[PDB]
């Protein structure tokens, strides 16, 4: 009886709005992907959102899109404790990412990010860790005091809220993914949604080969772009796990909260659930290990997986990976290090019953009192 | 009834192989674009394929790893007559487009090749327009000869044939479609093959954020990559659809002869799928007006649709638009501008049938006949 640590959670109502599609003779550019747009617009309470093929497709137009570039406002400031895509796109932008140093939530450290900035700096890109806010107020003031753009990689947090306000539209613009293990799933997929209506228009283009509606059978196009569109079929999904995102980020918490009660006080790690503030999509339900067991996380995790828990790690620091260390060779974070050398994510998703979390909680339990 | 110029074609088994897929715990990155990848490889005869969100993408995944970049080698030669996405890409890659002639049935053509190919040459791109294939034969040899690489941008010709053997195996790469309207859909899709192992590989990786496999908990990044993967979802329905490919084609085949039953000998215009000399596609059906036409464009094409015939032009020659100016400020082609102001696309697709065509065929010439 095997547990991935998330699974697509799809249901009657979800396969048949995907038929429904298929009998029509729109699969693509159609009206089921606008009708998706309006309905996270309405969801979040922003005024634009964009859907593309993918998440990283949707932060690429962002990095691309935000503002112009220029080889004097070429370094960004973000965390590395996120998946290499968020810094990927930015190399593939022509920025230098610049990593801060995070907190004991994984979360992007909004202390450590005065001491960073310089001439170059353009933006904060944040990444809100398991779905949980970063400290948006800060961030917010951080970067008007200093005229940088900020941007939210939200991919963990449709749902989540700041101070009882839902994540989206507090950044110049906000990143979500849909991706299969994602709160809700168009199989796989994106957003930006922003407030900034030239922004929305600009990435609109970048989507779509920069093509402009003119004569009905001729166009105009001013600018490069893309085929990152997101297809009728998985927008008809989308709408469709949309309706009952809630629903589904309560079965979510419930699971979180099975879980804390079971590990509440015991001796071998902290579950960082009991140290919410604001509600969470709850994407990830990390635990972090005790210092005593870093030496052992391999035997730990190899442990898990035989007793059916396919327990994850996120993340790896992203400047640890080849091709940043001979870019930029960056000094390691130590805040990142005992972060990741910390982490397991154990199965969390809408699927999964009180017994199930019973057993995996306490199979945990027993994997770690192995050792000592 | 309102006749778009083209349609999917799904079934009850295309509807079957979705519902499968949404029955199962694997929405994206199992089996099932494996499956794919080879029943292409098996379709077409080639050792490895890529499936990919859309055509574009697996263009600029194509245009950025063929070749590292290099400021020296930094002109690819293309045809004017295609899509955009086939020059935005090039763009994307740092790339400078050289705008080729073509022939008057729409392909790249293959002798004014020659007087373009200078220092800074990497490769040539061709657009198999309509799905009928560019002269390979010619295309590979002119590449042999100055150290080019040739790259074919397929997107409408899955199913077409040179000298008897399907389009896919000539270029050292070739690019696929399936959007919604193509030969074959996935509703949004496309495809690179190639017979080069070491470039299937570095496209692969390209397609997936660079991620290499470790063990099951960690990774290794060597180079950027994107995420531009196919869905288990369109994957599904993109194998349903290829297992009738040849039967589409078929249709599409039999639809284009009676349009040219229907325009045999007529003092309108020229049709160019009764030139054809091997198997087409017919991704499009395009008539090419008299020069006496050119002038009215815009009125018989509203009359067209006025009569329910969604109508189209395949296509406005690229550098004609404001963005290419800006940059290279292009002075229009003959053949080119030409083939424009001439071609309209009829409707052509898997589920047009006899009474449509004749019906749309018979419009058509009422149309030009009252001008």
């Amino acid at each position: 009886k095997e547990f991935a640590y998330s699974e697509p959670c799809l249901d009657k109502e979800d396969k048949k709005a995907v038929l429904e599609v298929l009998n029509s003779k729109q699969l693509t550019q159609g009206k089921r992907s606008l009708l998706f747009e309006e309905a996270l617009c309405e969801f979040l309470g922003v005024k634009h959102a964009l859907v593309f093929n993918s998440a990283t497709s949707a932060l690429l137009t962002l990095y691309r899109n935000f503002s112009e570039f220029s080889a004097d406002r070429n370094e960004i400031i973000t965390t590395p404790i996120s998946f290499v895509a968020t810094a990927n796109m930015l190399l593939e932008s022509g920025y230098t990412p610049v990593f801060a140093g995070i907190k004991n939530d994984g979360n992007i450290d909004e202390l450590a990010l005065e001491k960073l900035i310089n001439e170059r700096t353009k933006a904060i890109v944040s990444v809100d860790y398991a779905g949980k806010s970063v400290e948006v107020e800060s961030v917010q003031k951080l970067c008007k005091k200093h005229s940088l753009s900020f941007l939210s990689d939200s991919s963990h947090a449709l749902g989540s809220e700041y101070q009882n306000k839902k994540v989206g539209g507090f950044a110049l613009a906000s990143v979500f993914s849909f991706h299969a293990i994602k709160p809700i799933t168009t199989a796989e997929g994106g957003a930006v949604v922003t407030n900034d209506s030239e922004l929305h228009e600009k990435m609109k283009l970048f989507r779509s080969h920069g093509m402009l509606k003119k004569d009905f059978f001729e166009g105009e196009v001013k600018s490069i772009g893309h085929n990152f569109r997101l297809n009728e079929i998985q927008s008809a999904l989308g709408l469709s796990q949309l309706k009952k995102a809630p629903f589904l980020m309560q079965k979510r918490e419930e699971a979180a909260l099975t879980y804390d009660r079971i590990f509440k006080d015991n001796p071998y790690f902290t579950p960082l659930h009991p140290l919410l503030k604001d509600k969470s999509s709850n994407h990830l339900y990390p635990i972090l290990m005790h210092q005593k067991f870093f030496t052992c996380k391999k035997l730990i995790l190899e442990s898990l997986h035989k007793r059916g828990i396919l327990a994850q790690v996120h993340y790896k620091p992203i400047y640890q990976y080849q091709l940043y260390q001979q870019l930029f060779n960056t000094a390691p974070l130590k805040s990142a290090e005992d972060f990741y050398h910390a982490e397991i994510s154990l199965p969390c998703h809408a699927n999964l019953n009180l017994e199930s979390v019973q057993n995996i909680a306490h199979s945990v339990l027993k994997t770690f009192e192995s050792f000592k």
